[PDB]
Parts: structure tokens; sequence; C-alpha cells
């Protein structure tokens, strides 16, 4: 090939729905789960705007102390460090290592670019057993701010000295894709529980639509 | 004291009681609560387009999202429902704290003014029909721009069209995002902790300068502090 595949990792490629424990916990709802993430993302995005930047896993505690305040609901810090252990350890699907398999056959490089700021080793891929497939690692934190500022895709792209037409952003979250194919990339969307399109005219759809990585992996093939 | 002061309202949420909406989600999702994943979806939304240089009127992103929501719960959503959604998004009602506080500030010297991300419709406006329109002096929103809160455009091109400076400016919202948003340009922020509604403590990210947990507590504030 000459294509390069840049993956999100949370959710995308590891099991968000392993948080749903902490939530049920906590909330007694393990559905807040699916208010706390855009919550998140949101202030991801009102930092970027604002030209303000902490480290996403900052946030993320920060918008769990506050979605637990909205919901008059007690925490510890305990359950801060569970929120930590538990968002840097996400299982990987086990659709993710058969479709990855098949895409480095296929001939396509393979990376890796997330909101997470680089940590010290383990990674939660390494600690998912699935670091190996990517030929690296990429984070908006050079660029401090988040996606889907124009900025993280653009410096990936000069990071890896490729052409727009040549990168896929392969994401759950159409937030991603939307940024990455405002620059030009294509982008590959799966699935994941959740998630669904925004049908919004002048909105870009994803170029490819998997249910599962296995089907994605399939159409990124066949379109050679 | 002579006042120069001037308050930019949000408008929805805010002024206007987005809990009127729970009926709409109670039947579409069998849980009014869903509301609260909603709104941040919008919300989140309205700020990719923003950054990514796409637009769309904020009430038909609202539409979209609603309908994005719905497929991610598997809820069966209908034309009317879309239809319930316009008409509920357009005239929530006032909180019942709102017209005398409003009263107190602009009797205070205060200038009152509203931003909102709603694009503009034709007469009447949600506040006209809620029949708090006359407080204000004017009326401005995002559309004009093609940039949603918290793009400091916004807030910049506000100060402009009122031929105000940063100092004479405070944003008054319900939501976080918005008072960092002015904060950020050197307003002050008034934070109302309308239910459901909290600061995001981060360090390095600006906390409101007032908090009232009503109107009337921040008006009380206000009043108390903004006397230049």
């Amino acid at each position: 090939r000459s294509g390069i595949l840049v993956f999100d990792v949370n959710e995308t490629l590891l099991d968000l729905t392993s948080l749903s424990p902490l939530f049920e916990r906590v909330f007694g709802d393990a559905k807040v789960l699916r208010e706390w993430f855009p919550e998140l993302i949101l202030y991801s995005q009102t930092l970027t705007l604002t030209g303000l930047y902490r480290p996403f896993g900052e946030i993320a505690a920060a918008v769990f102390e506050m979605v637990a305040a909205n919901h008059q609901a007690k925490v510890t810090p305990d359950d801060i460090a569970e929120l930590k252990t538990r968002l840097t350890s996400m299982p990987a699907y086990p659709d993710v290592a058969p479709a990855l398999t098949r895409l480095q056959d296929a001939g396509f490089r393979l990376v890796t670019l997330t909101n997470s700021a680089p940590s010290p080793a383990p990674s939660p891929l390494e600690k998912a057993g699935i670091a190996s497939f990517f030929e690296a690692h990429l984070t908006v934190h050079s660029s401090q701010r988040f996606k889907p500022h124009p900025s993280v895709y653009d410096s990936t792209a000069e990071t890896l000295g490729a052409k727009p037409e040549e990168l896929c952003m392969i994401a759950c979250h159409i937030w991603d894709t939307i940024g990455a194919q405002a620059r030009g990339w294509r982008g590959g969307f799966v699935a994941r529980p959740h998630n669904t399109p925004l049908t919004l005219a002048e909105v870009p759809q994803p170029d490819f639509i998997g249910r599962d990585m296995g089907e994605l992996a399939d159409q990124l093939i066949a379109s050679l």
C-alpha cells in the first residue's frame, strides 16, 4: 500500500464500557458514562477555542468531579484514582488484533493519534498488548490544542511526511473524523456502541463505515 | 454609584427554563434525564463545527444531535418529535427569579444585553414570548459570524458592536464554557448555578468572578461589587 491509517485509541481500539462499573458505583447508573464523555470532549474543545491547555487526563478527572457534583453524587480520592486506572487501561476489543493483522498484510502503515498526552510506559495499548502493530504513537501534546483543531491533523501529516490523500483517520468519534476530513484526509468510522454519524447539511460523512473493526478493515482493503 | 457595567446574558437555560424540554425526552427515551446527555452533545458538536470551519444554525444542529442521541439509544424519532423539539427550544418560559433580578439590576444602573448561540428567527423571539425582552437594550447572536461560543470572536465582536471595553463587560450564564469564553477575553464572568451546572475546577482555567445559586443571589453579588 501507500495508505497510512491513523487510529484514535480510547473507545475506538480499547473498550470504553470497561468504565461502566465506576459509573454504576458512584452514580448508581452506568449510563452516566454517556453524559460524562461528551462533557469531557466539550470542555477539551472549550479549552482549545479559548487558548488554554491542560493534559487530557486532568480534564477527564475535573469533568468527572463536575458531573458528580451535577448529580449530587459523592466522590473520593479513591474514585479519582480508579478513574485514572480505568481510563488508562481499557482492554482491546476482540475484533482489533484480527483487523490490524489483516490491514498490515494488505500493506497499510499503522499509527495512533490521541488527545491523551504522553505518559510513562506502559501505555494503554502496551498494557492491552497491541502497541506492536503501530509504527508510531502521536499525540496532541505538541500542538497544545485538542482534536478537532486543524493543527493536530496538519502536524501529524507533517510529522509523517504524508499528504492528506494518503491519510485516513479511524475513529468511533464523528467529531474526530469531521476534523481529519476537513483537512483533506479520509475518515473511517467504526460504529462502537453509542456513536452514530451526525446527519447535518454541509457536515462531511465518513468515507467508510463499519459496524466493527473487521468490517471497516474490509472496506479499507477493498478501496485499494 | 454611577455604574458603567454592561451585563451580557446567555438566554436558553440561563434565563429560560430548559427543563421545559423534559416531557419530550421522557416520551422519546423513556427517561427525562437524557436531556443532560443531549445538551452537552449539542455543545460539543457546535464547537466541532466552529473549530473545523463549518456552520449551520444552532437549531439545526440541535435537531441533528437529537436524531443522533436517539439513534445511540435505539429510540424511534418521528417528524412530530422533531417539530416538538423546535417548538420547545424556542418557547422556554422565564424562571420566576428572572424579572425581579433584571428589575433590580436595571434600577441599579447596569446596562443589559443578550448574546446567544441561537440564530435570529422572525418575531416573536423566545424572550419576547416569555415577556422579558423589554429589559434589554440589544439582542445579539453569533449567526452573522458563523462561529459559536466560546470562540474569542463572539466576545470580541460583541464588545465592538457595543463600543465597550472588556473591563466594562460581564458575561452572565449558567454555562461554564461560556463564562470561560468571556473571561478568556478579559471580561468578568457571572455564573448562575441552574440545575445540573457546576464550575469546572481545573488549574489555569478561569473560575467565575461571581457565583449565585439563582439570579437573585447573583444580582446581590453584582450590585455589591460592580460599582465602577
